[PDB]
């Protein structure tokens, strides 16, 4: 059962860090805006 455990707990941290990512992310776009700052869609590059 050991597998079932491991792939919980990898399910937990890979949403972690998606929610991490949404956080800096909209403080990113905060500060692009409280300054006329460039501004690029999703921030995604390319």
């Amino acid at each position: 059962a050991s597998k079932e455990l491991e792939l919980i707990t990898l399910t937990v941290g890979f949403g972690i860090l998606i929610f991490s990512l949404i956080v800096t992310y909209c403080i990113n776009a905060k500060a692009d805006v409280l300054f006329i700052a460039p501004r690029e869609p999703g921030a995604v590059s390319y």
